């Protein structure tokens, strides 16, 4: 499913992600914007192997289980195709771990080479949340 900009940030308010851990609602639309595009079908090979999967493009290396990343983790306890559900709940849950240890949505690419430091209130901007 592709997301509406403002259905998206709606969705992610009602998932608790709305200044989780200091970091405001506009953030997590713009990493999605630029990881997913609003897509919750993205996924995307990496040059290690692993793959990134979902609307926020979470990794299996750490955080789930796709079955064919040598020597990784789940952090998230989720098969990957968790990620790509509709349903953004396990994204969300499994992000709020990712977010929640030390580099912050520094762990998030896109987010820190194209949303860090930009006015990412303007992804919120004219949404009824």
């Amino acid at each position: 499913k592709v997301f509406g900009r403002c259905e998206l940030a709606a969705a992610m308010k009602r998932h608790g992600l709305d200044n989780y851990r200091g970091y405001s609602l506009g953030n997590w639309v713009c990493a999605a914007k630029f990881e997913s595009n609003f897509n919750t079908q993205a996924t995307n090979r990496n040059t290690d192997g692993s793959t990134d999967y979902g609307i926020l493009q979470i990794n299996s290396r750490w955080w789930c289980n796709d079955g064919r990343t040598p020597g990784s983790r789940n952090l998230c306890n989720i098969p990957c195709s968790a990620l790509l559900s509709s349903d953004i709940t396990a994204s969300v849950n499994c992000a709020k771990k990712i977010v929640s240890d030390g580099n912050g949505m520094n762990a998030w690419v896109a987010w820190r080479n194209r949303c860090k430091g930009t006015d990412v209130q303007a992804w919120i901007r004219g949404c009824r949340l």
